[PDB]
């Protein structure tokens, strides 16, 4: 007959900007087995508005601010009246949800199926059958305080293009400009990209069209931020990563991906936002191609009871399969909001580290080894120096990332 | 001209007249002197023989001639760059590997490149009658790997050996692990006791150890044989321990670095002086429990010199560092410090190890990307910066040498080229 398949619209009605929140109303509530097709917006779409906003009804419902109105007020975890705007900027990724899942309860595990992914075409009838994306060298970036040209404090917007149709698998710059201070619609003056979703007005910035002339970058489109809302506060900075799984930002959870994330309160709560058309390892300028995709996903939730014996024995992190490898993330800290306690969610911030994370991968990666893959300490250890590569996923999002990848095929299987 | 004839191809077989173990220097003379264009094969050996002796060892005369160690004489006696009278043995193990050469090349000169092109690779076969068509490597969880301060099963301080089972004949591409065992103190023949496994190449005594087979068992691990260790002596110190890499190489430990790489390295001394071991049959991305499935190997390879002069409007304008070139991508090398004995200065080779950080190896690895994409791709700073951020993967090369390694990853095809 006919299989449960939600489409949830990415709108004013849809997202929430900035935080995940254990209390937030689902948009819906779905059972094992089901699926959805899920649009999400990437955050820079005020970066072009005539490019990724006018003319999208989706888009035009969440980036809607005038002097006289702001359909997403909120944007980030901090306080209503913070001086930079509602949330404060304390987080900056659109997600869609939450979606919550029948019978999920605290120490279940919920699969997450990526099927598809498609490009969010842009509505601008001179572009039909692109979809445009933004990259901004940002002054949370890795790089920023290394830069050797004048001015040194500067950030920089890049636009790409993009083939909606996927024809053409490869991005293509458009055209970048330096920030120059973006006074909102509010009266507040933005002398950097200090709170998400500004209009840019394009009369005050000055923009080069030739960069990265005839380079083809391809195309790894991923959702950077996936998972499942935490039990350790009731709004939470969607910037920094954790084991509920958040901003990841490993340009491999796409299609054909299989995302597995502990459930940590009742009903799961899953959301989806920060679209990302391409990005490498480490997205060391501060965000990646920001671009607006479109998911069909399938969740089933895995019970407690169930786990032992299976790849998802004593899982308490983010766990990526696809047909061929396994993918496991490490962070700075495994959960910041639990080891750093009640001020973590400024501290990270001031605490990351590449070498917590590659310990942290360390202690995953033997985990697995030992309680899934029948293997001893000193097998795993030996293992992993020889047939596991690590890798950084992220030295931007507060909690830094470290990533391991093994191959199915060298195993016997259970 | 149009004549046929004779090339340059030098045979440097592995043996205690034409290693060193344990260091680069500057000062050590050359085992032979070749011009740009010319070959080598050079033999290589894993200075991890001696954990298994009936297998990587014994009856095999290269491997004898270096290992020698009885009551009175050892062959090779310096084993890193420390004191000769250091207590755990001459050298002091600071710097383990043993290193083929050095090989010279005529007119090389400081602020030149050095060009070698990793041609071909054979595993070394074991002379074990009983073993014919194989080849065994020791993988050693030690004291200086990532993972030794965080064991969970008891004996929580441990190391252990794992020996591995190669094809020699490459028909199988897969590696099989044969047994592990424990380290236990080991007495080496001049009475000195190593509890840890703290001076390379000790004649392990195997009734002093307990071996378990069939360990990782019907794991059928990936072959990337590569050499651990390969570049020129520095300037900057007259004994360099051979384990932290740096700007001239030395000991990157990238899984990369095999047949059909090729190396690109500045010279910083007259004629280059070019050495290479630290042979691994495989190895993943970080070393993490401190070494790899450590396995001779036998290479060939061709050097050329690239003047100093000619290095503008090249992949190697301005090459201050290690660079790896393949068929489709170029691989940059950053580490924790880019020259860490100029940097570091004087206590160096002993600050280095206090000093490790993957937070600054990937700083370095974002300047060496940012010049290569400015001074040889013609991009602006906003562009490279935009471009790895989206289109450059940055890995782990390796966090138990010391001065700790990043590699930057990019694709050739992406590229226009230059007009
Ligand atoms: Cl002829
Ligand atoms: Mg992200
Ligand atoms: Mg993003
Ligand atoms: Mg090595
Ligand atoms: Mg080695």
């Amino acid at each position: 007959g006919h299989a449960t398949h939600y489409y949830i619209p990415a709108s004013d009605k849809t997202v929430s900007w900035g935080f995940f929140s254990k209390s937030l109303k689902p948009v819906v509530e779905l059972e094992s087995g089901d699926f959805a097709t899920i649009e999400t917006l990437t955050h820079h779409s005020n970066d072009d508005a005539s490019l990724m906003v006018k003319g999208d009804p989706g888009a035009e419902s969440v980036f809607y601010w005038d002097s006289k109105r702001k359909n997403v007020d909120r944007r980030g975890m901090g306080p209503m009246d913070h001086k930079l705007g509602a949330g404060g900027g304390m987080g900056v990724h659109i997600l869609t949800g939450p979606v919550a899942i029948k019978g999920a309860e605290p120490g279940d595990v919920l699969e997450v199926r990526i099927v598809d992914v498609a490009l969010r075409p842009s509505a601008n009838p001179e572009f039909k059958g692109k979809t445009f994306g933004s990259n901004v060298a940002a002054n949370w970036g890795f790089h920023y305080n290394e830069l050797i040209e004048e001015p040194k404090k500067r950030e920089v917007v890049t636009i790409y293009e993009l083939d909606a149709t996927g024809e053409r698998n490869w991005a293509r710059a458009f055209y970048n400009y330096r920030w120059t201070p973006q006074k909102d619609p509010f009266g507040v003056v933005h002398p950097i990209v200090d709170y998400p979703g500004v209009p840019v007005d394009h009369s005050t910035i000055s923009k080069n069209y030739n960069v990265l002339k005839n380079i083809r970058v391809p195309v790894r489109p991923h959702f950077g931020t996936m998972g499942l809302a935490p039990k350790e506060a009731d709004l939470v900075n969607s910037v920094p990563p954790s084991h509920f799984g958040g901003n990841i930002d490993n340009w491999r959870i796409g299609k054909g991906a299989t995302m597995y994330y502990p459930v940590s309160v009742a009903g799961g709560l899953f959301s989806v936002g920060d679209p990302h058309a391409s990005q490498g390892d480490s997205e060391m300028c501060g965000t990646a191609i920001e671009c607006s995709l479109t998911g069909t996903f399938q969740f089933i939730l895995h019970k407690k009871a169930d786990l032992p014996g299976t790849p998802l024995a004593d899982l308490q992190y983010p766990l990526l399969e696809t047909q061929d490898e396994w993918v496991l993330h490490g962070f700075s800290y495994a959960n910041y909001l639990a080891e750093l306690g009640p001020d973590a969610q400024n501290s990270i911030f001031s605490k990351s580290s590449l070498d917590l994370a590659l310990k942290d991968a360390f202690r995953k990666m033997r985990h697995f080894l030992m309680q899934t893959q029948n293997l001893t300490e000193d097998e795993a250890v030996s293992l992993m120096s020889i047939g596991v590569d690590f890798g950084i996923t992220q030295v931007v999002d507060g909690n830094w990332g470290v990533h391991a990848v093994v191959k199915k095929g060298i195993f016997p299987g259970r």
